[PDB]
RNA sequence: CGCAUAAAGAUGAGACGCGUUUUAGAGCUAGAAAUAGCAAGUUAAAAUAAGGCUAGUCCGUUAUCAACUUGAAAAAGUGGCACCGAGUCGGUGCUU
DNA sequence: CGTGATTCCAGCGTCTCATCTTTATGCG
DNA sequence: ATTGGAATCACG
């Protein structure tokens, strides 16, 4: 019956827990030990931590799943093509497709001739001589007119269909037009022929280079406008240019059309949009648009083709043949030049696959860039290589046809080549003539993103509904698949249900019912005052309806002045109006009402009550579907009500956005007695004018009970389901679930007595590629040449100062100057918001400057003068996305007011008050689980108070009272943080019950700038003996009550004693490994049993395969095996290591599995399943965690005494020095007086390593390295001993560096010993254990 | 408390481009062979987690997971306390 | 000739679309 | 980045 509290520290890979009592002491208990060993009891402290691998997101699984679907559907494309061809192919060659299928198999496994295409050596050689690449064949079939072998036609069509290109361009691309300059001049011609007053003159402008520039589209537009004399990017010609290049231009202001009429060429809606714009102005400008379309084509077609198109209808295949021919010519030239000038390197270039020369480029793993890096010095160190070098710097030297950059080829080009082949060969082959659209559809068919997987009820990811029960081929897809239903289910399966009625789906945000609801909700709060009024009074239902009919239904926004004049003055005849409860501009407005009024031009239809469900369906359809065709399909039912043009205008309108209130919630549920819905009450409440909340918070009204009935239905969810529904990372969700489980186990351990308080705190927690892409886009948009000055590696951009330099165009952000790339370690990285106000260290808040003093004052936002200097530069960076909206607002906050003392107070408070929503959700879960009893009046009984702390409170407590944390010693700090949290948190609610509303979970009613500033600055000052000097009492009092919240004479002793306890329950969560079967790399054939066949029949020794399988869990099996020629049965105990691929086969029948592996007469009761991280104790406390069936991890924690931890913190100058010069001097002197600690610390590590780690060579290496550097400053030795602690850590062995020396991993690559050790099964807290003596088996 | 914007993250769908693996693309000459010299090289088929049954243009890498007992499962149930101490927890007393 | 030390190695780039939450910053 | 799988190397 002893009161206690729980403190928790939740992280992504750790959950620290601690149980404390009223005196801040951690209890200890004797726990029963189950199993077959002699040990029966163990004393353990109720402080510990759970360690687990981070929870992964589903994104990688999603990408693998989508890739699997794409491979299945590509094989289906080829299958459809072969089905079309099969009847005629069986005549031409019956075994052709069989050879294609078996082409992977080796000679002895092939059932037909080893040559796939023609089945004889002569014809195969002749084919490969005539068409060196498939593109030769494609060009021949597109251009030639004599009948081709059916096998060749199939091969070309299959190549086009299999690798078809992207669908990022909608409509048609005609490759007949490729000249940029000619089409640009034609556009200018049409513009001048239609516009004579201000003609466009652009002669003498390199249209080809500017428009096809490698820079960004926006910068290309800027460059073209720059060379356009007397033109504007927002002008009509500028809009045409933006449309052509790809940027979406607004054509409203060009013609003053009063509608946006945005025209994006790539989008399919453009056509319809274009027609709309033709209705806005006329057909005279249509020619310009036509030219713009053609111009756009050339812009995107000159990028990939770069070949003449008047002589061929296969510009892509001809471009690839040009690649082939230039590669051949350059290869011959390079061979000759190398054999003439550097004859010794030829073998390196053209024979050595390991090297990145031509042989490595073709036969080895060298990419194009690696080959260019290898060959550029050789080209430079030779004569006659000017053309080769020019090609190389243009990235056009010795190219391959199948390259990384073929991702810019639209499927329209492949479709054009396929269509040309079909037209050429259709007369010779009738089935090609009558299956032409079939094959074109095979190439171009693509399941819409809103239909998803074409499942038949066996997929958890599928939502499509089928009109008819038939197989969905690409040809009957539009007939078998219900696309409207599929798209609606696509949107609605991801959208929310309203919380009040969890089975009901939310309304569209722009629903007329929702707008009416919000308008009435705000209007019921309108408190008008006019002359002759004794007291302020609310408006009545009739007045509200009159105002809605007058103000809202005729004005988009309704203000106070319009309310006073057009209603109170015009009708009420009251010239003195003062409003209360609202602002000048009403937030709620009938935007949907006015938009529908403009679209349909009818008022009776809108105001009619009985047809409003039609409007609800209208807005729902306009919200659900973005495609004009589907909107048309759904609205066709309402075509009779409106006109055809009105139907088109409706089709154009789209209402993005959903709400949070369902239809039933607003106007579906009715009160038992009144029979009025919530909307009805909002319309006519009476004198009360209650809002929606008061309407659902009234006990007399049945709405509260109806909501409760809806909420109870479904009984919430299981803990795992409720946690998964949270908005957070899967890693933090794993942390939260483990936190709840440890709390349940701790409550069990404490005799089912629930804690008095649960104080919880959560941590706030490739990249180089993201930085590279961001800087590339920013520089391209800006138009700078900085990146061309210096090619920076991705890992080199990981430097903070370098990244800031590159993001700022190399220029100081506060003044107008330039920084030097080589003057690093000299400039200053400053924070836009000072670290005192906000502890933010991300790039979004950091600025690189030559000297920080240029910012102005260091106690506020940077000065107004700096803003006036660099606002244009900041805006240019923001438009290039080198700085964000947040960064720009922070930088320019001075001109908008700067930082008032109120903002400083708020930032000070938020450094201690945890406002994160995820922490509130965790607190709610814990409170709901702990507090369940209800009052007689149906009110929660807060038996357990859930407090939420921030990491700053505990961190500052650690720093102030020398409770220093070094994260490298061991994992105990996790546990320690949890303890400290409770120790702080409970203390706070002892000292400040009035502050519960900021810390304890629950809506407590307990609630100038300098006052709050100093209050929260010194809110934790009751712990320290001497303030500022002020000497608060030794024993702090509760305040207005008599309790000992803190006893400075003995409570600090208790905290220091707790942090020095050697036994802390650190548990690594044992997990069965799931995921990929093995390494994905397909290795070449070799005679090794570690190769895994990629198919049943693909024997690895002849076809290669996978290796490195991941072990799901090991299996301790005691059985017999055959030994010797006589195959005598030897008894063996062994770890098998069931891999992920073998797991299902093993669990289906373990005995059959083990007999297949070779073990005989296994004991199914003696088989032990051992997941990863299974704990074993061997001797002297040496603990090994099973990492796999053949590898062990360290499983021991080093309990370094607290004095060494504090000395290493001070000596390392953790986070530099943040103390007063007097205290810093005292601590530095303490370090100097305590140099000998270093030796002692080393001894600690050494003795620990001699008992547990057992890495003899690494320990000797470490000792020698330490002896080498004994003359270094104490600080550097301290930092490097912090590094040294990696030798003794728990978990996987790692490599560490002591100064210069690097000590590599000593790995325990043998699990033989653990077969005769003590396996330990630990509960989540580790308090409950079962020890199995495996040597007894 | 309500709107607008931006960023980040989560989830799902539809698609591209490569990469890899085996086979095909008769390598030739001098050679007894070792090999040497020369020539050639750019392409394609197929697989792209083994595979499964539910046979779909589906599904197969997320989440969840100590032990023991009751179980389809979800899951439920199983382990005295106090005190003195502390090198990973030990001991003493009370109790059962 | 086993066995500990050592070395090496690991699928990756892009685009379109939708929904949700959370945080930051204005406005109100 | 990490950390287990695999091959290879050095050597008593
Ligand atoms: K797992
Ligand atoms: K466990
Ligand atoms: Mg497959």
């Amino acid at each position: 019956d002893k009161k206690y509290s729980i403190g928790l520290d939740i992280g992504t890979n750790s959950v620290g827990w601690a149980v404390i009592t009223d005196e801040y002491k951690v209890p200890s208990k004797k726990f029963k030990v189950l199993g077959n060993t002699d040990r029966h009891s163990i004393k353990k402290n109720l402080i510990g931590a759970l360690l687990f691998d981070s929870g992964e997101t589903a994104e990688a699984t999603r990408l693998k799943r989508t890739a699997r679907r794409r491979y299945t559907r590509r094989k289906n494309r080829i299958c459809y093509l072969q089905e079309i061809f099969s009847n005629e192919m069986a005549k031409v060659d019956d075994s052709f497709f069989h050879r294609l299928e078996e082409s992977f198999l080796v000679e002895e496994d092939k059932k037909h001739e080893r040559h796939p295409i023609f089945g004889n050596i002569v014809d195969e050689v002749a084919y490969h001589e005539k068409y060196p690449t498939i593109y030769h064949l494609r060009k021949k079939l597109v251009d030639s007119t004599d009948k081709a072998d059916l096998r060749l036609i199939y091969l070309a069509l299959a190549h086009m269909i299999k690798f078809r290109g992207h669908f990022l361009i909608e409509g048609d691309l005609n490759p007949d037009n490729s000249d940029v300059d000619k089409l640009f001049i034609q556009l200018v011609q049409t513009y001048n022929q239609l516009f004579e007053e201000n003609p466009i003159n652009a002669s003498g402008v390199d249209a080809k280079a500017i428009l096809s520039a490698r820079l960004s589209k926006s910068r290309r537009l800027e460059n073209l406008i720059a060379q356009l004399p007397g033109e504007k990017k927002n002008g009509l010609f500028g809009n045409l240019i933006a449309l052509s290049l790809g940027l979406t231009p607004n054509f409203k202001s060009n013609f003053d059309l009063a509608e946006d009429a945005k025209l994006q060429l790539s989008k399919d809606t453009y056509d319809d949009d274009l027609d709309n714009l033709l209705a806005q102005i006329g057909d005279q400008y249509a020619d310009l648009f036509l030219a713009a379309k053609n111009l756009s084509d050339a812009i995107l077609l000159s990028d990939i083709l770069r070949v003449n198109t008047e002589i061929t209808k296969a510009p892509l295949s001809a471009s690839m043949i040009k690649r082939y021919d230039e590669h051949h010519q350059d290869l011959t030239l390079l061979k000759a030049l190398v054999r003439q000038q550097l004859p010794e390197k030829y073998k390196e270039i053209f024979f050595d696959q390991s090297k990145n020369g031509y042989a490595g480029y073709i036969d080895g793993g060298a990419s194009q860039e690696e080959f260019y890096k290898f060959i550029k010095p050789i080209l430079e160190k030779m004569d006659g290589t000017e053309e080769l070098l020019v090609k190389l710097n243009r990235e056009d030297l010795l190219r391959k046809q199948r390259t990384f950059d073929n991702g810019s080829i639209p499927h329209q080009i492949h479709l054009g080549e396929l269509h040309a082949i079909l037209r050429r060969q259709e007369d010779f082959y009738p089935f090609l003539k009558d299956n032409r659209e079939k094959i074109e559809k095979i190439l171009t068919f693509r399941i819409p993103y809103y239909v998803g997987p074409l499942a038949r009820g066996n997929s958890r990811f599928a939502w499509m509904t089928r009109k008819s029960e038939e197989t969905i081929t690409p040809w009957n897809f539009e007939e078998v698949v219900d696309k409207g239903a599929s798209a609606q289910s696509f949107i609605e399966r991801m959208t929310n249900f309203d919380k009040n009625l969890p089975n009901e789906k939310v309304l569209p945000k722009h629903s007329l019912l929702y707008e009416y609801f919000t308008v009435y909700n705000e209007l019921t709060k309108v408190k008008y005052v006019t002359e002759g009024m004794r007291k302020p009074a609310f408006l009545s239902g009739e007045q509200k309806k009159a105002i809605v009919d007058l103000l809202f239904k005729t004005n988009r926004k309704v203000t106070v002045k319009q309310l006073k004049e057009d209603y109170f003055k015009k009708i009420e005849c009251f010239d003195s109006v003062e409003i209360s409860g609202v602002e000048d501009r009403f937030n709620a407005s009938l935007g949907t009402y006015h938009d529908l009024l403009k679209i349909i031009k009818d008022k009776d239809f809108l105001d009619n009550e009985e047809n409003e469900d039609i409007l609800e369906d209208i807005v729902l359809t306009l919200t659900l579907f973005e495609d004009r065709e589907m909107i048309e399909e759904r609205l066709k039912t309402y075509a009779h009500l409106f006109d055809d043009k009105v139907m088109k205008q409706l089709k154009r309108r789209r209402y993005t956005g959903w709400g949070r209130l369902s239809r039933k919630l607003i106007n579906g549920i009715r009160d038992k007695q009144s029979g009025k819905t919530i909307l009805d009450f909002l319309k006519s409440d009476g004198f009360a004018n209650r809002n929606f909340m008061q309407l659902i918070h009234d006990d007399s009204l049945t709405f509260k009970e109806d909501i409760q009935k809806a909420q109870v239905s479904g009984q919430g969810d299981s803990l795992h389901e409720h946690i998964a529904n949270l908005a957070g990372s899967p890693a933090i969700k794993k942390g939260i679930l483990q936190t709840v489980k440890v709390v349940d186990e701790l409550v069990k351990v404490m005799g089912r007595h629930k804690p008095e308080n649960i104080v919880i705190e959560m941590a706030r927690e490739k990249n180089s590629r993201e930085r590279m892409k961001r800087i590339e886009e920013g520089i391209k948009e800006l138009g700078s040449q900085i990146l061309k000055e210096h090619p920076v590696e991705n890992t080199q951009l990981q430097n903070e100062k370098l990244y800031l330099y590159y993001l700022q165009n190399g220029r100081d952000m506060y003044v107008d100057q330039e920084l030097d790339i080589n003057r690093l370690s000299d400039y200053d990285v400053d924070h836009i918001v000072p670290q005192s106000f906000l502890k933010d260290d991300s790039i979004d808040n950091k600025v690189l400057t030559r000297s920080d003093k240029n910012r102005g004052k260091s106690d506020n936002v940077p000065s107004e003068e700096v803003v006036k200097k660099m606002k244009n530069y900041w805006r240019q960076l923001l438009n290039a996305k080198l700085i964000t909206q947040r960064k720009f607002d922070n930088l320019t906050k001075a001109e908008r007011g700067g930082l008032s003392e109120l903002d400083k107070a708020g930032f000070i408070k938020r450094q201690l008050v945890e406002t994160r929503q995820i922490t509130k959700h965790v607190a709610q879960i814990l409170d709901s689980r702990m507090n369940t009893k209800y009052d007689e009046n149906d009110k929660l009984i807060r038996e357990v108070k859930v407090i939420t702390l921030k990491s700053k409170l505990v961190s500052d407590f650690r720093k102030d009272f020398q409770f220093y944390k070094v994260r490298e010693i061991n994992n105990y700090h996790h546990a320690h943080d949890a303890y400290l949290n409770a120790v702080v948190g409970t203390a706070l609610i002892k000292k400040y019950p009035k502050l519960e509303s900021e810390f304890v979970y629950g809506d407590y009613k307990v609630y100038k700038a300098t006052a709050k500033y100093f209050f929260y600055s010194n809110i934790m000052n009751f712990f320290k003996t001497e303030i500022t000097i002020r000497k608060r009492p030794l024993i702090e009092t509760n305040g207005e009550t008599g309790e000992i919240v803190w006893d400075k004479g003995r409570d600090f002793a208790t905290v220091r004693k707790v942090l020095s306890m050697p036994q802390v329950n650190i548990v690594k969560k044992t997990e069965v490994q799931t995921g990929g079967f093995s390494k994905e790399s397909i290795l070449p054939k070799r005679n090794s049993d570690k190769l895994i066949a990629r198919k049943k029949d693909w024997d690895p020794k002849k076809y290669g395969g996978f290796d490195s399988p991941t072990v799901a869990y090991s299996v301790l099996v005691v059985a017999k095996v055959e030994k010797g020629k006589s195959k005598k049965l030897k008894s063996v105990k062994e770890l098998l290591g069931i891999t992920i691929m073998e797991r299902s086969s093993f669990e289906k029948n373990p005995i059959d599995f083990l007999e297949a592996k070779g073990y005989k007469e296994v004991k199914k009761d003696l088989i032990i399943k051992l997941p990863k991280y299974s704990l074993f104790e061997l001797e002297n406390g040496r603990k090994r965690m099973l990492a796999s069936a053949g590898e062990l991890q360290k499983g021991n924690e080093l309990a370094l005494p607290s004095k060494y931890v504090n000395f290493l913190y001070l000596a390392s100058h953790y986070e530099k020095l943040k103390g007063s010069p007097e205290d810093n001097e005292q601590k530095q002197l303490f370090v100097e007086q305590h140099k000998h600690y270093l030796d002692e610390i080393i001894e600690q590590i050494s003795e620990f390593s001699k008992r547990v780690i057992l890495a003899d060579a690494n320990l000797d290496k470490v000792l020698s390295a330490y002896n080498k550097h004994r003359d270094k400053p104490i600080r550097e030795q301290a930092e490097n001993i912090i590094h040294l602690f990696t030798l003794t850590n728990l978990g996987a062995p790692a490599a560490f560096k002591y100064f210069d020396t690097t000590i590599d991993r000593k790995r325990y690559t043998s699990t033989k010993e653990v077969l005769d050790a003590t396996l330990i099964h630990q509960s989540i807290t580790g308090l409950y254990e079962t020890r199995i003596d495996l040597s007894q088996l």
